[PDB]
């Protein structure tokens, strides 16, 4: 039920291989480790979760922007993009987010879906 | 070779049913008919064209946003957004095009790859 | 003067200086005729394109050079040009702000309107 | 001032005013400091953050309250905020405007960074 996808502006080309960390906030506001990943050769990460351990709560999706553009030998802007969002309180529902990025810029929307 | 996905950024959807038109410059410096068609209910527009057909040449990506925005009862700014860029020219070579769509904004990306 | 436009660099961060910016009116034959035209100043904005007396209602579209903007750069980018076209309204309000964001895969563009 | 934050609507073509911005400077123990806040004016900007003396080489974060400014609009929103995090760097030019553009699923953030 949650799927990023990261795209690069000045490539154009799937962001390969940028780490993706997920949080969760707990009971005492802090914010737990949930899932984390790296996007494929598509720009895809899958598999972050199940449907039954993605429960109710504040998640922050943290798309390591900068440690990509390192990689690639680039001094970017950002430390890193986040996304706050609360999830499922209605229900399960499907999420994918999708980042674009460029080395001062970044773009991000959500993709939300009722199986 | 060619595929355009729309996405809306109110909805947090697929924008759907968004017709698109492709033109290709021609020799007299004109626009001359390519291709259309509508995004599907996974806001992808797939089958265009194929490799035969999409020779080299300067391509207008022409996707209808205020027909969309229209078709929902929304008052948009824009008349459509078009993305022209010269395609094939070393070769044959795979293109989507993404857009994000707001009443009063738009962006748009290009994923190119090669087969 | 009702109408500025606003050119950003995603890439490195900054304006987008010396961008040439066209823009013209659709004419009652659908044609379009040129209108105004400069290039954008040190901070990537270009004023005093017109004046309320010229800017009438109708269909208006900015034509930004973007791909001369790259290659001025070393930077070999995906679009021919970026186009944001959009209606003139006395209805709404009476000042026109057309932003873009560039990146040479991509690019972003917002409407500021404003009294 | 060396750091603005503007703040822009995209569903409404409009500044985004009266919104929360809070910035936090990073402390030596990685727990986020109260730097700065204001609210965004009548134009969506927020000058007079801080000063030149203030404003030390570090890592600060720039929180957005996106989820009251929709909600007072009565739009529901995706996000709990927006954040944009960031190093500022001597090496590099002196003034750094942060700008965002909000949709309610999405928004784009780019650093506008000059001497
Ligand atoms: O499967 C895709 C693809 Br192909 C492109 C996108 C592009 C997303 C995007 C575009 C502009 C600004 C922010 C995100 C999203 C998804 Br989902
Ligand atoms: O005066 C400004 C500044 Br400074 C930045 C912007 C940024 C616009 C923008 C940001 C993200 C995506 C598209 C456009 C717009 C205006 Br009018």
């Amino acid at each position: 039920p949650l799927m990023v996808k990261v795209l690069d502006a000045v490539r154009g080309s799937p962001a390969i291989n940028v780490a993706v960390h997920v949080f969760r906030k707990a009971a005492d506001d802090t914010w737990e480790p949930f899932a984390s990943g790296k996007t494929s050769e598509s720009g895809e990460l899958h598999g972050l979760t199940t449907e039954e351990e993605f429960v109710e709560g504040i998640y922050k999706v943290e798309i390591d922007t900068k440690s990509y553009w390192k990689a690639l030998g680039i001094s970017p802007f950002h430390e890193h993009a986040e996304v706050v969002f609360t999830a499922n309180d209605s229900g399960p529902r499907r999420y994918t987010i999708a980042a674009l990025l460029s080395p001062y810029s970044y773009s991000t929307t959500a993709v939300v879906t009722n199986p």
